[PDB]
């Protein structure tokens, strides 16, 4: 079996740099604590036993109550009068970091006004392995540079709010099949520990560490390890994952929190770097394991202060509100246990914190369109003689918006997949809604929604009459704990749901100016109607949060050019990505072995490493106008040779071999600073391109630049940069980017460091990843 | 939620079955998930103590519902015998050593289990377990010193014999006859017999 | 629809076997709704008068299709004899009257039904109708010359007689076997029999 070596001691905090303040600040309160105070905060309170998804425990000696940790990624989860944002993968189809800041900025401002102290987003993990992993949407994209960017964009948002954001789940959560032993028992199988990914050292630095290492150096204040094995060490208390990669490697100076209830090796587990155990026994073993010498007073120190530091970095003692919601009833009070009786207390104020985020949601929403085919279809005009509108991912959930459960059904349009990565709808504009809207403000023609996909002879009736039919359907997903029609938290197929793809055809069928609108998750198989000459336009649109109708209808009636690029692969089939989510135990009763043989080969590197032709390739999207790419142009730079980390940490604090040595320790070459050794920040190159609005409307291009490494086993391209950048018709504006020498080396697991090797590296400019118009080399120095 | 009981309707209700229980020589109890006068069943000591096991003069073992509330090894003292479906074992232990339980009580307990063993003569009549609660399925991986073993769980013994007879015997012992205006006995040489409702009918899922 | 059939398709594929039909006796055919050739079949003059009535030289009657267009009296003079479900009796005892449709026709038509009736024994077997087709009740009010009349409509004669036997044998008979790799037959001794498929169940509305 794969085996995790082990890395110890557990690094502290050196609070240098940009955690200098937090780390004085938080070496200030712990020096006051007790063992059993700072015990307390690394302990959850229990399941459901308070206000938030998972708490703290509190110190009142100096007034500091617990923690407050509240999903999810997109909003603030169980509350009232909060905001649904678009998904991440809607932010990914952006490709717009400004955009992606502001979401991150509006939802820890609502989580700030909640009193929330800890955002338990954004994700990067998983990254996006298979199209049909569960919980895909939560996260970006596949491509590590897009996530990570956009990662680190999200982060600031929430943590210049005010609130603590927390980079999820590390790492390799890749699917949700046997994420958990008792979840997998809950579905039939007989197995007793969470399947294991089995991921190579360079793998991990060059895919799924790569977007985690943005987030640290973003300054992201908690992480949060998964419920999966790494390499048969469950990762919350892998010691090479926790110890090594990301307090060593990657220095990253913050807390470490477990998933709820992820396995680890209880005591053990804190000396394998993990510092917060939620939802929370751990309490007394710690403590006991302190006054008998097992656990370092260094390290629970450490654990207090990286807790405390988080809380100082955003400002918690300045932001910090009470806890003005409850997560288990929308009651205004109810009951809590006193010392002698019961107290009745206020349990919900009812703060509406959404002030004005519908307009970024709606933005977004309008931004994560990607028009994927135009033969003449779009803009409309809203002067149509009869639109039709047809399938249910047109209408509306007859349950009410938040009629189901952590959205776990695909009722009417599909906004939200389902799981802890939600939050409730304050209101839900469906595309029925909008379009009607939109029509009977403009022209007052003939409009008429058949919102069944059995209602078939409805639909052929209707299509037959229109001057226009735009179709909806979608295919949804989301985390193992919610079976949806046979899909365990990953999709059982790529197929459109609730038989959208007879939908297509019958309208199709009928109508030569068919227009097809996808809310999905991920991709899914087009192969059998893309094609077809009746549809005459396709967009992919997410999954667009409160203001779905409206952003949409903004792209459909030509408001805004839609400028998104896909932020993953539409192939032919599903053998087209690779190997199959691994849905059979293949370890009898023990913990189901997931090896990531591709290695750094998923989405897009995985189609170009075979030369098979996407259907719709990575970083592809039309737009209303038209831009051309010229006079490609690389200047080097010069900079200082890379030089590997040395010298040592200071000793251990105050306030398995090596696990209670609290002596100083040796630098690894590639650590030094959060997000790695400074060098591989160095610039290298400078980049530039003149990209033209060649057509008759303003709209947004995404020039994108990729690297070839050049060596035998590295992919063809790999994405380096990109922007989004608005053009008038008949306006140039030069593109300039820099290369890292991060950007341009490779992991070399002999040396430990990043490596520049010797192969020729080419740079291309271009439109999406096949569309490649511009390159040059990258000439060595 | 507290079952508030006074101690005639217990006495003159409720207890009376379970004291014919007792005489009728039942090896075991089962205490309930509720509490009784806001004391958990199982750690309820007036309940197992002197009812059951003073005044009922019970003599066999006293089982938890599952996962049924007690003041861990508190419910010992008060005439808990065994934990079900399982920490205990491991306070138990420390409990005996630390003498907060005296010897003679988880002695007690014990010979409660196996008077109740040996009473029906389980010694005689013992075999192995030879099915699965969890699975159906014949055979099953399963964790060993070494790796895993795949073993047979299920050996589909086959226990059913003749019970078809008495099971069909009370089927038609339990009917009640609430009301015959003239409609019963049928014969079977009506000539059109109809039948009606789903709870005439199978079902559709087996 | 016109069905559009060459002579030699007719004779050698689908006239076949009620050319047999003919050979056997049958009192009565019948004529489709569909046109054969752009004639609709109940007055199709080829397939009626030549194709069954002289080469097959068919000796009974033949009755349309119910409500199967034909040319009213056109079709007794292609070869219809009995109009069904039924103005074509006004039209043809005018047809009759005025030459258009010859006596010897019409005679004709008669001697058909007649003759069919005769040949089968109906003088014999003949009962009176015991049933009513649009009804299951007993009775029914029916209009008289002075108002109503309260009438038995049913009789629930029950014909029956032992023909579950044939049935049950006819059922077996036409049992085919087309792929046996050792399934069958069953021996009703197998340890557990599972049956599937809603096409194994009961009509839930009866
Ligand atoms: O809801 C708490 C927690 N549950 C488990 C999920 O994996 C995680 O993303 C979530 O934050
Ligand atoms: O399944 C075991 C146990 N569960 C709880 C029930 O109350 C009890 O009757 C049963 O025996
Ligand atoms: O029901 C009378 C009549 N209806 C029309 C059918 O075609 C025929 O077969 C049937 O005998
Ligand atoms: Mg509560
Ligand atoms: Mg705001
Ligand atoms: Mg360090
Ligand atoms: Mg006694
Ligand atoms: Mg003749």
């Amino acid at each position: 079996l794969a085996y995790s070596p082990p890395f110890y001691p557990s690094p502290w905090m050196d609070g240098n740099g940009e955690w200098a303040e937090a780390y004085r600040r938080a070496v200030d309160f712990v020096s006051q604590l007790t063992l059993a105070e700072k015990v307390n905060l690394t302990t959850g309170v229990g399941w459901m036993q308070e206000k938030c998804v998972g708490e703290t425990g509190s110190i009142p000696r100096l007034g500091f109550r617990g923690l407050c940790l509240q999903d999810s990624p997109l909003g603030v989860r169980f509350a009232d009068y909060v905001s649904a944002f678009p998904a991440g993968v809607n932010v990914a189809a952006t490709w717009d970091k400004n955009l992606a800041y502001l979401r991150g900025k509006a939802m820890g401002e609502e989580h700030r006004g909640k009193g929330v102290d800890v955002q338990l987003g954004p994700v990067a993990g998983p990254l996006g392995r298979h199209p049909d992993g569960g919980r895909n949407w939560e996260g970006f994209s596949p491509d590590p540079v897009l996530t990570g960017v956009l990662m680190a964009e999200t982060i600031k948002g929430i943590q210049d709010a005010g609130v603590i954001a927390c980079a999820k789940h590390f790492i390799g959560n890749e699917m949700e099949h046997f994420r958990q032993a008792s979840e997998a028992v809950g579905y039939g199988f007989d197995i007793t520990e969470s399947v294991s990914s089995n991921i190579d050292d360079k793998t991990l630095h060059e895919l799924y560490l790569w977007p985690f290492a943005d987030a640290v150096r973003a300054g992201v204040g908690s992480f949060m390890c998964s419920y999966n094995q790494v390499n048969n060490s469950y990762s919350c208390s892998n010691s090479y994952l926790l110890n090594k990669l990301l307090k060593s490697e990657l220095d990253f100076q913050g807390f470490v929190m477990s998933d709820w209830g992820a396995h680890h090796s209880g005591v053990g587990a804190a000396l394998a770097g993990l510092d917060m155990s939620m939802p929370g026994f751990w309490g007394t073993n710690l403590t006991i394991a302190v006054l008998n010498g097992t656990v370092p007073e260094w390290r629970v120190d450490d654990m207090a202060v990286r807790i405390m530091a988080a809380f100082y970095k955003v400002g918690r003692d300045r932001y910090q509100v009470p806890v003005n919601f409850d997560s288990w009833t929308k009651d205004e009070y109810g009951y809590e246990h006193a010392l002698v009786g019961q107290n009745y207390v206020k349990v919900n104020d009812k703060v509406d914190v959404r002030a004005d985020h519908a307009d970024i949601i709606r933005q977004i929403g309008s931004a994560s369109v990607v028009l994927l085919k135009n033969d003449g279809g779009l803009p409309l005009t809203g002067y149509e003689k009869f639109t039709g509108v047809f399938g249910e991912d047109a209408g509306s959930n007859r349950w009410g918006a938040d009629g189901c459960s952590d959205r776990g059904c695909d009722n009417g349009t599909l906004a939200m997949g389902w799981g802890s990565g939600t939050a409730d709808f304050p209101y839900l504009v469906t595309p029925e809604q909008a379009i009607q809207n939109e029509i009977l403000s403009k022209g007052k023609g003939l409009v008429s929604a058949v919102t069944d996909n059995g209602a078939l002879d409805q639909m052929e009736q209707v299509a037959s009459q229109a001057s226009v039919s735009i179709v909806f359907v979608n295919a949804d997903s989301g985390e193992g704990y919610i079976n949806v029609d046979g899909n365990e938290g990953d999709r059982k197929n790529l197929t459109l749901w609730k038989g959208g793809e007879e939908v297509i055809k019958t309208v199709a069928a009928n109508c030569n100016n068919t227009i097809v609108v996808m809310h999905t998750v991920g991709p899914v198989l087009i192969d059998e109607w893309y094609d077809n000459p009746n549809v005459t336009a396709i967009v992919w649109a997410g999954l667009p949060g409160q203001e779905s109708g409206n952003s949409l209808v903004d792209v459909l009636y030509g408001r805004v050019s839609p400028g998104g690029k896909t932020p993953f692969t539409w192939g032919k089939t599903r053998e087209s990505y690779g190997a199959p989510l691994l849905t059979k135990p293949n370890n009898g009763k023990g913990a189901p072995q997931d090896d990531f043989t591709e290695g750094v080969f998923i989405d897009y590197r995985r189609f170009d490493k075979y030369n098979e032709t996407p259907i719709y390739e990575f970083g592809f999207g039309l737009s209303y106008t038209t831009f051309e790419y010229s006079d490609i142009y690389v200047q080097p730079l010069n900079a200082r040779p890379y030089t590997p980390a040395s010298g040592s940490t200071k000793a251990a604090p105050t306030f398995p071999s090596g696990a209670t040595d609290g002596s100083p320790q040796p630098i690894l070459p590639a650590g030094g600073a959060p997000g790695g050794n400074p060098g591989l920040y160095d610039e290298m190159y400078r980049v530039s391109a003149i990209i033209t609005n060649t057509g008759n409307v303003v709209g947004d291009e995404v020039p994108q630049l990729y690297v070839s490494l050049g060596g035998p086993d590295d992919p063809k391209v790999v994405l380096r940069n990109f922007d989004r950048i608005t053009l008038h018709p008949g306006q140039q504006t030069m593109w300039t980017t820099t290369l890292t020498r991060r950007d341009i080396s490779n992991w070399d697991p002999a040396s430990q460091n990043w490596v520049v090797t010797k192969y020729p590296k080419t740079v291309y400019i271009g439109s999406s990843s096949r569309k490649l118009h511009l390159q040059a080399p990258l000439p060595p120095y």
